[PDB]
């Protein structure tokens, strides 16, 4: 006969306690596969299973095209302009369509996109050799690799090794992924707007560079630009721009900001997310020595030493195919894709969603879903493959790597290729071992705007049967 409290307030779980997207996952046990959560007056849905994440996504996804507006994006995105964090409508359908257009530029020409890939890789086994006998951190070369990479496909231009400009750009990056969220992008609790803080003050100053940094590329390109020039994306963005005056409806949508924010997010997009999952494949092989082996034997057996490996060779080196596959499956980039939002009055599942709704695709809950995945909680490459090892399979529907849809990755090509490229290459020539104190690299992961590994080291040494060939 006493009291129940008054309640003001009422959260599922702990904020800052676990990570996010399992916390959401964990909840699908008593509330089911979608439920929300009211936020002042934002209210939030979560989507944790494939048949309603495919209705938001692809049946319904104009209706859900939307990003909603978080002032850590606004200032990444100079107010959200570029194509991540931009809302659906005007700017957003442009940019987008261009960059996607430009991924064409490299079907196949002296340009291919899997030639620049590979010098650029050529690279940086050269350097990766030399530190020969000796354990390091990988993060710092792939990261040059894959900037050289975005770079060509972005300017035509790269950089020397030791150009101080890529120091530059690691410190910006590590920066801006930083101070974005503290962990996931999807923010319970709006601390920010608490408790005193720095993090936007933070942000600018990191951004205020990367901007001054593309704004030097971009006023010094326009000397270089030919309209009978299209060989990379800001030739792309300055050919649609005037293409914007008749006697003019597309130039209000290329202003030079808007130019800027899109080629920081494929300049960004291109370096943060292929650089993390290369971490993150590395890292699985050191827990995985069978693995490992099962793949030396694979790509003696089908490239062997007479040549380096090319993009046709993903028809036969399957198990690296599969296990990329599971990488994605098992720690994907992002476990929450990038938060949608109702551009209208809708329905998932048939329930009511109000416009401006924000909803969230928990990715990690599709790929964990243990009706769908045998033993999801475990590294097993052989899941995407027959039974035989003979043939790539896809044993579930619940999985979306790359999303689907209008939000879909525009990048998916590139990443692909690039990722089994660099880990081909990787495995032909090098050794990878746990480096001599019998430390193993944590497989926990740093939820951020990308999933992250905590950083490792990996003994490198050149292989017996590379040095062989070379008689
Ligand atoms: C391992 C590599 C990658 C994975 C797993 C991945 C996955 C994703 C996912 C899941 C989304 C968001 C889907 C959503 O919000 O519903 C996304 C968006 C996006 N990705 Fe990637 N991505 C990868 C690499 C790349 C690369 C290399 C680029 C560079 C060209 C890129 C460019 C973009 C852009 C611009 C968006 C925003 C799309 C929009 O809002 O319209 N991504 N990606
Ligand atoms: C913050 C960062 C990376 C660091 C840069 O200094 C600033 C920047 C630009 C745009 C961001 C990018 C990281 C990844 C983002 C958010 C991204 N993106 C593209 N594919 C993704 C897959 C998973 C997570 C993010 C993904 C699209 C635009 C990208």
């Amino acid at each position: 006969s006493l009291l129940s409290l008054p309640l003001v307030g009422s959260l599922p779980f702990l904020p800052r306690h676990g990570h996010m997207h399992n916390n959401f996952f964990k909840l699908q046990k008593k509330y089911g596969p979608i439920y929300s959560v009211r936020m002042g007056t934002k209210t939030t849905v979560i989507v944790g299973h494939h048949q309603l994440a495919k209705e938001v996504l692809i049946k319904k996804g104009k209706d859900f095209s939307g990003r909603p507006q978080m002032a850590t994006l606004d200032i990444a995105s100079n107010n959200r302009k570029g194509i991540a964090f931009a809302d659906s409508g005007a700017h957003w359908q442009l940019h987008r369509r261009l960059a996607m257009a430009t991924f064409a530029l490299f079907k196949d020409g002296d340009q291919k996109l899997e030639k620049i890939i590979c010098q650029e890789i050529s690279t940086l086994c050269d350097m990766l050799a030399t530190h020969n006998g000796q354990s390091i951190d990988i993060s710092f070369p792939v990261f040059v690799a894959v900037t050289n990479v975005i770079s060509l496909i972005c300017f035509n231009t790269s950089y020397k090794n030791g150009d101080p400009e890529l120091n530059v750009i690691q410190n910006y990056n590590e920066g801006i992924i930083d101070n974005l969220s503290k962990d996931s992008l999807v923010d319970l609790v709006p601390w920010l707007k608490i408790f005193p803080n720095k993090t936007l003050e933070k942000l600018k100053s990191h951004v205020k560079i990367r901007n001054d940094l593309l704004n030097k590329i971009l006023e010094n390109y326009k000397e270089k630009f030919r309209s009978d020039s299209i060989t990379n994306m800001l030739d792309t963005l300055m050919q649609a721009k005037m293409n914007s005056d008749n006697g003019d409806q597309d130039s209000e949508l290329l202003s030079d900001n808007h130019i800027l924010t899109t080629i920081g997010d494929i300049f960004g997009a291109g370096v943060e997310t292929t650089t993390s999952v290369v971490k993150w494949t590395l890292a699985f092989l050191l827990h995985n020595p069978q693995v490992k082996k099962k793949l030396y034997e694979e790509i003696d057996q089908n490239v062997g030493f007479s040549r380096t490996p090319t993009i046709s060779d993903r028809n036969r080196l399957l198990l690296l195919e599969a296990t990329i596959r599971e990488v994605l499956r098992l720690r994907p980039v992002a476990p929450m894709l990038i938060p949608h939002k109702a551009n209208v009055d809708s329905s998932i599942g048939e329930f009511a969603v109000d416009k401006g709704t924000e909803v969230i695709i928990n990715l990690w809950a599709l790929h964990h879903n243990e009706k769908e995945w045998h033993q999801p909680d475990q590294f097993m490459p052989e899941r995407f493959l027959n039974p035989a090892g003979t043939q790539l399979i896809s044993p579930s529907v619940s999985y979306l790597p790359f999303g689907a849809g209008p939000r879909s990755c525009i990048g998916e090509i590139l990443a692909r290729q690039e990722l089994f490229l660099i880990m081909a290459w990787l495995l032909q020539r090098f050794d990878l071992e746990v480096p001599d104190d019998g430390q193993l690299p944590s497989l926990e992961g740093i939820p951020k705007v990308v999933f992250l590994i905590d950083s490792f080291k990996v003994k490198i040494k050149v292989r017996q049967a590379w040095r062989e060939a070379q008689a």
